[PDB]
């Protein structure tokens, strides 16, 4: 159910393939921030989730460098896939920028993204 | 500078290879939690960082399933590599457990790990 | 715009008075977790928000001890108040439980609550 | 115990009084960021912690407005007091800036501060 094209609340696009042994591969395009076009992502998911109603744990990373720009930053999303009539991925994320040691206290933004397969 | 074995403040071991393109691949072994032996990790790093002494941004994911057990959870670490005599990878992490929707509010732990070349 | 009763997505109830001195005072009642009845909250808010269309930054703390139980934990919420017809307080939170040092790595849950004037 | 003057790893100063009612009151002065001089804080702590070696849960809030400056932001620290020979407070924090709706995704920084009573 994870394999597909997903969109978050900002209008960003998450194109992912879930491999049979836990791999996530694909591309991410952010609607916001110091970013343009598509970026490589990789991650992991639980390929044998519980069967008791629980979601499927997963996470992935984007380093914000591509052929067009380099933000010197990386985001990781940690969350779960929730199956149902409308499948959803609920995440929290951490966006770390490369900083000097003096500025490291303000290196990391935190937020939450929810994704569905509905195109905006 | 990223490639190799790193140790965190909990006694865990991060073994990673940084590819020329920005790929991170390797294994993670946690000293704590619902974990035994090594787990696959994958992630990404900035392969063309600033040259002013700023850190190199990176992140990786472990899904806590291996040949030996499955915790039904995943951790992501987001942080930066700082090189030099006292090299370090400083991270914050999010550990999400599969939950029912009613329990989703308590799905996610947050913390911070510092990794060094010597334990 | 802040003083009064607010409800989050879990069904919890936030009762607050925003004082001229920047103070937040009131009670919190959680629909979930190791909690029953009302708990004291205190916090702070920006009493002179930006002259533009920006939210009002605020935060508050509950220690989860009242006359009935003690969960040996505390939650802080950090966020912003957005006024208008569909007024909202959008927050992220950190729930820290008292733990031994060996277990400190798993002391802190993170999440996000959205509060509205009408119960969802 | 908690009452006293604490310094964090950045050199910031946390002057706090822990009341018998579970209240924290005092002032905070940051070594970094969009801040000058002292700011009011308020928070809560577990006034009847466990006796099994666990820490004491606590949290507090600063809104970054005083007589001199307004950053239109608020930080909450959530953590625990660890009562060794050398007492320490270990926290994680959320710093939310007031933003427009379109920029709300980048409203919140996350980090971790550790404090002791040792004057740097
Ligand atoms: O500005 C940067 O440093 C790079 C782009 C960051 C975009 C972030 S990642 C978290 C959030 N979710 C999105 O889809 N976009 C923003
Ligand atoms: O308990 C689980 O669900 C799986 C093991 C989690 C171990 C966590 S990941 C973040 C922190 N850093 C570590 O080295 N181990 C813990
Ligand atoms: O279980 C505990 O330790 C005390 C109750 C915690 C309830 C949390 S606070 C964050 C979230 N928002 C709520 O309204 N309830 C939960
Ligand atoms: O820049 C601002 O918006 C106001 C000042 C914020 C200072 C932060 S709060 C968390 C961290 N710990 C500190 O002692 N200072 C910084």
């Amino acid at each position: 159910g994870i394999t597909g094209t997903w969109y978050n609340q900002l209008g960003s696009t998450f194109i992912v393939t879930a491999g049979a042994d836990g791999a996530l591969t694909g591309t991410y395009e952010s609607a916001v921030g110091n970013a343009e076009s598509r970026y490589v992502l990789t991650g992991r998911y639980d390929s044998a989730p519980a069967t008791d109603g629980s979601g499927t744990a997963l996470g992935w990373t984007v380093a914000w460098k591509n052929n067009y720009r380099n933000a010197h930053s990386a985001t990781t999303w940690s969350g779960q896939y929730v199956g149902g009539a409308e499948a959803r991925i609920n995440t929290q994320w951490l966006l770390t920028s490369g900083t000097t040691e003096a500025n490291a206290w303000k290196s990391t933004l935190v937020g939450h993204d929810t994704l569905t397969k509905v195109k905006p």
